[PDB]
C-alpha cells in the first residue's frame, strides 16, 4: 500500500522533484479531498436550475487557503458562461499553478460526474480579482510545451482518482472514504494505441465540417469483424476523459458552425490534459498540428481538442487535413 | 431536513404502507449504503475487466444479510454476461423484492457511475441458486402492471442518490457523507414533457432500421431555433435514467442486427424503470406499446426500451409505427 | 444486523410504541449522530479552558432542529456550573422529552468520554429560554416513578454507543462508522447482581461522613481472595456508568460538607439511569431509599446518587443506614 | 490549517529529519488512522470478557503491513496477560520502532479508550515470532536515554489524537473525520509545573508502602484553600496521560506486595511516555531517579511509573525517599 504521500516524498527521494514542490502539491490533494465533499454533500446544504455555479466558486476559496503556505492566489473571473479559474503564485516565485476547480458549470453535465485540472508552470517574471494587463502577463509566462513541469486532475465520481504526471509517466491514486488517503492504483499507465470508442456530441453533427462528418461515419460501418466503434458521451471533460485514459479511444471537441475555434481552453483545459496523454503515450491535437506546439498568444483562447489512443488522433487529422 | 427514516414513517403514518413493508424498505436503504462504499472502495481492496464482476456479486450478498429479517432471498444467475439477480420473499409471504445489484457488468461503462434497481411486489404464490422451475414461478407472481407496488434506485456516482415511488409520486433523497444519513431532497419529481436531450449508443447506427435511424436523424437537424438535439450517453443504465428523470428527453435501447429483441430485460430494468419514469409524468415504451402493459412470459426477457419525456416518446413511437 | 430503526419499527410493531413516538426516538438518534461529531471534531472547528460550555448549547441547537416535527423545544439555564438541558413538548400532546445534552461542563471530565442523557414522560397539562412558573409546571408533569415511559443515553468515546429502554429490558446499539447506522450489539442487557469496581472521587475522602469512609475503607481491604476493589473514575457521568452497566460495580456521587444534597440533578442525570439500571437488573438509590420512589418537589434539585449491581448498593445503603 | 503531512514535510524541511524518517512517522499515521476504526467497529465485526485480545493482534498486522516499504517486523508475544508488541527493522538498518499497539488486554480498561505508543531508536548493528535470544539484541539496540530519536502516542476515544515529539517539543494532532487527516491543533505543548489531580488505582491502597501511603492521604486534605486534590483514573494508560498532559497532575502505577516492580513496562510503555512528558516540561520517574536514566537491562522488564507536572513528581520523590 502506498499512498500519495509516502509516493511524492519518494519522488523527491529520487530528487524528481523538490521540497518546495512536494509541499504544492500535497496541498493541491488536500484541496482536492475538501472539494469532493462538496460534491457529495451537494444538494443537501443548497438546501438552505443552478447549484454547479455557486459551487464552482467555493471551490477556488478551498484552493486559496490549502495553499496559502506556498503562495499567493488570484481568480481569472468567468467572462462568459464559464468557470473561474485559480492561480497560485509561489512566494518563493520558483512555481506558478493553474487550478480549473470543476470541468464545467452546467447542472445537466455534471449530474454524475465532474472534476478539477491543474498544470504547473517554472516562470520567469515577478508577473504577480486579477485585472486585465495582470492577466496577459500569465499567458506569457505559462508556456505549455516549455516550462509546464506536472500536471493531473480529480475526478468526483463513483469513485474519487486523482491521476498525475510530473515528467516521467502517469499515475493514479484511488481515494480511500474509510481512511481518507489516496492510495496508488495505477502504476505508469499507457493509452491503447488502438480503441474502438469515440466521445462526441453528435447532436451537433449538422454543425460540423464535412470533412468532419466523414470522418465520423467512417466510425460507424462494421468491423470488418462486423463490430462497429462505440459511442459514450457523458459530457463531463474529466469524465470522458478518464475513461479514454483507462481503455483508449478518442475524446473530441470540435468546432463548429456557431463555434469557430472549439469550446475548450488552451491553457486551462487542453493543454494540461494533453501533456498527460502524452505522458500516457497517446496523442494530444487540434486537428492539424499537437496541442502543446501551440504557444497561448490570446487569453481565454479556444481550440479544437482531438486526444487519446495515438493511432486514433492521426486518423482524424488525416480526415481534416 | 427530513431523512429517509423519518419520511418512511410518515408514509406509513398516512397509512400508505405498512410496517412490514417500512422495514423492507429501510432494510434497502442500508444495502445501498453498504455498496456505495463497495464501490468507492472499488480498486483499494482489488489490489489484494472483472473488477465490477466480483463486485456483482458481494453486492447480493450485502443485500441478502440486510434483509434476513424480512425474508428469505436466492439469485437467478449470471446465465451470460449479466448481472445476477437477487431477490427476497417475505417470511410474511406477503411481498417479494427483485433487486438488480449494479447496472452493468462491464468495467467500461461502470467507470464514472453505477447503481441498483429494485421494485417490489404482493404476490399470490409462494415460490421460496435458484433451478429453473423455482425461478419460473417469479415469473408468474412478479405481475409489473398490477401487484408493483413501489420502485426505486440507487446511483452511485459523484453524489449517492436513493429515487423512489410507493405509488403517489417520485421522491429523492441525497445520501449525506458525514451523517450517513439519506435527506430528501427531491419532492414529487416531475420529468419535462418536452426535452431535447437524446441517449442512444449511436455506434450501432448501421445496425438499426431505417424507421429508426431517420428518427435519431430527425433529431440532429437544427431547431428551428439553430439549435439541434443534445446527445449525452455515460452508458450506464441508472445515471442515463436519472440525468433524463431530472432534465427530461428520452433514454433508449433499441433492438438491432444482432439483438433482436432489445438488450435490456423486461423484469428486472426495465419494468422498475418505467413503473417510475410514469409516476413523475412521462412515458416508459417499448416502441409500439407502454412497457408495464406487457406480461413477462419468458423468463430473462428482453425488450427495447425508450422511456422519458412524454412527448418525446410519442414522437418515437410514431417513426417506428 | 438489526439496526436501530429495525429494531424501534419492530416495537411499534407488536404495539410497545405507537408511531407518533417511533418518530421522537428515530428524532433523537440522528441529533446523537449528529453530536457524536461535534465532539470528534471537537478542536478543529474550536481553531476558528472552555470548549465544553461553548458546546453544550450547540448540541440543544441540534435536539430542537432534529424533533422540530414533533414538537417544540426550549431551555432551562445553568444556574450554577451545569449543563443548560433541553425540553420538548409534542405538538400532540401526548408526550415530553428532557434532554441532558452533555453530561458536563468541565474540559477535564470530559478529555475522553462523555454523552447526552434523556428520558421521556407522558403528561396531564401543559407546560408550554423558560421563565420560573413555566418550569415548575414541568416538575410536576414530569413524574419519574409514573409516567416515565422510555429513556437513554449515548455515549461519546472509542466506540459511539446508544443505550435504552422503553420499559422491556436494556437494549444497546454500537454507532457503525462505514455506513453511519446503529447496529443492535447488546440484547436485554442484565447488570452483574455483584461486581467489585467502585467508581467515587477519593479526593473528597476528607468532606465524607464517617458512615461512608467506612464502606470505601471496607472496599480496600482484600479478598479473602488476596483480590481487593478496583477503583476506576473517569470523571464522566455516561462513562463511568456505561462501564457499571456493562461489568457490574458500584457508581457514586454521595454528599459532602461542601453538597448538602449530592452534586447530580434529580430529573435530569439520576432519575434516568436509574429507572435504566433497575430496568437492568440492579438498583439506583441515594443511599437510604430508591431514586424513583422520590417525587421532584423543587425545580434543580440535587440528590445523592448510588447505583449498579444489586448487592453493591444494598451493602452500601446499609453502612449509612 | 496544518496536517500532519504539511507538518512532517516542514521538519524535514528544517533538516530536522530526513525522507527516510518522514516516511516511517507517514506510515504510522496511517496505520493509527486504521486502528481507530477497528476501535469504533469494535463490537460490530465481533458479532461475526475478550475483545481486546483479538483486536491486539489485528493491530499488529494493520502496523506490519503499513510500514512494509520502511522495513521488516516481528512480534514480541504476550508473555502474560500483556499485549504483543510489534518491531520494525529499517531495510536502510538505520532506523528501529517499537510499537505497542494498544495500550492494555483488559475489556474493563478499554470500555471508553485505549491506544497505540511507539518510540523510534538509532542502532548499530541489526537484529535481522521472534526467539529469545533474537529479541535480548534489541534491548541492548533500543538505549532509550541515548538513541531514543522520537516517539508519541495515538488515543482512541471521544476524539483521536496523535501526540509526538522529534526532540523539539510535543504537538498534537486531532483527526478529522470528515476528511480524514490529521490537523495540528497543540502547538509546543507544555505542562502545567503544578496541578491538583492524582490518577491512582486506590484499590491497591492496602497493597503499598506507608512511604506511599502517606503520599496518598497528604493529598486529601484541604487547600490550605479548602479545595482537595482531584482523583481520575480511567484505568487506561494513554488515556490517563493524556488528560495529564493537557491538564498537568500526576500518573502512578506503583510497585506493591503482589508486583515487586512495577507493572508497566520499561522499553515498550514508559520510557516512551517520559521522553514525551520530558519534552513537554514535566517529569517521568521510578520514585527515585528518571526513567530514561535507565538502561534496559531484562527484556520485559517492569518498573514503577510516576510521570505529570514537574512539582508533583519531585513531591512524591521525596516521600519515597
Amino acid at each position: 500500500i502506498t499512498t500519495f504521500t509516502t509516493w511524492l516524498l519518494k519522488q523527491e527521494q529520487a530528487g524528481v522533484i523538490d521540497g518546495e514542490l512536494t509541499i504544492v502539491l500535497s496541498s493541491i490533494s488536500l484541496a482536492c479531498k475538501q472539494i469532493a465533499s462538496l460534491v457529495q454533500r451537494a444538494g443537501i446544504s443548497n438546501l438552505t436550475g443552478e447549484d454547479q455555479k455557486k459551487l464552482d466558486v467555493i471551490s477556488n476559496e478551498v484552493f486559496s487557503s490549502c495553499l496559502r503556505s506556498s503562495g499567493r492566489t488570484g481568480i481569472i473571473a468567468s467572462e462568459e458562461e464559464d468557470t473561474p479559474v485559480a492561480v497560485e503564485e509561489s512566494y518563493s516565485g520558483n512555481y506558478i499553478v493553474v487550478f480549473d476547480p470543476l470541468d464545467g458549470s452546467s447542472n445537466i453535465d455534471a449530474a454524475v460526474s465532474t472534476g478539477s485540472i491543474f498544470g504547473i508552470y517554472k516562470p520567469n517574471e515577478e508577473c504577480l480579482t486579477i485585472d486585465e494587463v495582470a492577466q496577459n502577463c500569465v499567458v506569457n509566462v505559462c508556456q505549455p510545451g516549455s516550462n509546464l513541469l506536472s500536471a493531473g486532475y480529480c475526478m468526483y465520481s463513483s469513485s474519487v482518482i486523482l491521476v498525475l504526471s510530473v515528467g516521467h509517466g502517469v499515475y493514479g491514486f484511488t481515494l480511500d472514504p474509510l481512511y481518507g488517503e489516496f492510495v496508488l492504483s495505477h502504476e505508469e499507465i499507457k493509452i491503447p494505441k488502438s480503441g474502438k470508442i469515440y466521445s462526441f456530441n453528435e447532436g451537433n453533427y449538422a454543425l460540423w465540417d464535412d470533412k468532419l462528418k466523414k470522418y465520423v461515419d467512417s466510425l460507424k460501418d462494421p468491423g470488418p469483424s462486423g463490430k462497429p466503434y462505440s459511442a459514450r458521451y457523458i459530457g463531463s471533460l474529466v469524465g470522458d476523459f478518464h475513461r479514454t485514459m483507462l481503455y483508449g479511444g478518442i475524446y473530441g471537441y470540435p468546432r463548429d458552425s456557431k463555434s469557430k475555434n472549439g469550446k475548450l481552453r488552451l491553457l486551462y483545459e487542453c493543454a494540461p490534459m494533453s501533456y498527460l496523454a502524452e505522458q500516457a503515450g497517446g496523442k494530444g491535437s487540434d486537428g492539424h498540428q499537437r496541442i502543446l506546439d501551440i504557444q497561448p498568444e490570446q487569453v481565454h483562447q479556444r481550440v479544437p481538442l482531438y486526444v487519446g489512443s495515438t493511432e486514433e488522433v492521426e486518423k482524424l487529422e488525416k480526415f481534416l487535413a
